[PDB]
């Protein structure tokens, strides 16, 4: 029936204790103990399904680099993406000979730059995107913040782009978008409003899509080690164990948000896809 | 009426990080960016009150470090304790004439091993405690985790000197424990279950002791600047926007866990107390 398509959408920086909170705390002997700046995959997942198109994160935004960049300059630097124009997400998807206006659902994770950069390319789309996550960036936004992980250049192009939204709210129950494709409302952790999907395909079986829920293997553990980026440590912890839960009663693989050893290891669009 | 003292219980060093989580991210021109080893005082507060003796916090147990120590090795060289002998609390307490067995009510902010060290000690008392703290602790004795900031043998202590135990309940009221002194249930947030005082003194007026529920001056910003020790994100956002707020309302002083620019300007016992 349906395929799915891991998409390349370039690597992204930043400091270790961001992805792994007090990685390598300082000692008596190490007093002015270091961080790594440590690299990691941006991707996103095509699901060609019969019924739609939908498409899960849409990475960065292809200007968000450099002196004339979306990013703030203090962004460009904490956290760089590097990208070639192969990797962008409108070419990945052009070389699957899909166009922007094939996609019936957007699955927004969270609203982070890593994950939201290209929403405004779907305009024929339902965006899906929890709405604590949906309302705490219209804050970013309306609140003119320039810095952090709430590009607001791209929030803009939202609007003016004139997204069709579709919020999960704060209880909503999972949403079934199509046969063996269901939203997942991780709620608060990470950031403010976390989805995740839950893919069953024929063959390659059940597939958890966690995004920035679980960041590694080493986030996953267990035990469990949070990351540095976290708004709900609370809710964060419970999210792990409920996907931990999910993956072992519904026999599916987890795939993290920003694993390089796991991505290495996925098959990729230029290679082929998952049925 | 009252006499408050606070007594010097010595310094502790540890990785800023743990203080201010992310202070100082790696940066594409600083990838292994450094942390510093930063010094802050262990102190508590003894309420000479008419009605009886209260003491905030009982400081690092004296047999914590060294190679005999209490303390895990690991523990002892990510959190070292230097103390002379005059900042032992059980002799900051003989220099004011003051027994273990003259205190009536033990309050201990949190059950972390520099505010939990000497509950042995008062045999006498009625410490009170967060519910949640109590339990969290008694976990990690239960399943004899010896790393941490939960120290086993200081439990262990607890339970064989028999003390008497006042759990404050998770929804539970503020606690008038005497004319001008009220215990405030903090809740979750730095650890477990969170305690302060509210202090209303004739003279100096009113003084809320924070603990961990604030580090340093620095923490409370605004904007607040969160600690990488934290149990509950949001339990401890929403904690100090309460001290915020309390303090305005009733013009109190806020005195933090551990801010040695603010300790510096506390008068100590050595110099006299406050009334
Ligand atoms: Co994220
Ligand atoms: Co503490
Ligand atoms: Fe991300
Ligand atoms: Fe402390």
């Amino acid at each position: 029936r349906p395929k799915l398509y891991v998409m390349d959408n370039g690597r992204m920086r930043m400091d270790k204790n961001w992805m792994i909170a007090m990685h390598n705390p300082a000692t008596i002997h190490n007093p002015n103990a270091q961080t790594e700046f440590v690299e990691f995959p941006i991707y996103t997942v095509l699901i060609d399904h019969p019924e739609g198109k939908i498409l899960f994160d849409t990475s960065c935004n292809p200007n968000s680099m450099g002196p004339q960049g979306r990013w703030a300059e203090s962004t460009q630097q904490m956290f760089p993406w590097t990208a070639t124009e192969e990797c962008y997400l409108h070419n990945r998807l052009e070389q699957l000979k899909v166009r922007p206006e094939d996609i019936r659902y957007v699955v927004a994770s969270h609203l982070h730059l890593n994950h939201a950069g290209c929403l405004e390319m779907f305009t024929n789309a339902t965006i899906i995107v929890h709405e604590d996550e949906f309302n705490g960036a219209l804050q970013c936004y309306a609140r003119n913040q320039k810095e952090g992980a709430y590009i607001w250049a791209d929030i803009d192009a939202w609007i003016k782009n004139n997204l069709q939204w579709r919020t999960v709210k704060r209880h909503e129950d999972n949403i079934l978008l199509a046969e063996g494709v269901k939203v997942l409302n991780f709620g608060s952790g990470h950031a403010w409003g976390m989805l995740g999907l839950h893919v069953e395909l024929p063959e390659t079986g059940g597939i958890i899509l966690a995004s920035d829920a679980i960041y590694t293997a080493e986030s996953y553990g267990p035990p469990i080690k949070p990351p540095g980026i976290i708004y709900d440590s609370l809710g964060y912890m419970n999210t792990v164990e409920r996907i931990r839960r999910i993956a072992q009663e519904t026999k599916s693989q987890v795939w993290f948000g920003h694993d390089a050893e796991q991505f290495k290891k996925f098959r990729k669009s230029t290679e082929g896809y998952y049925e």
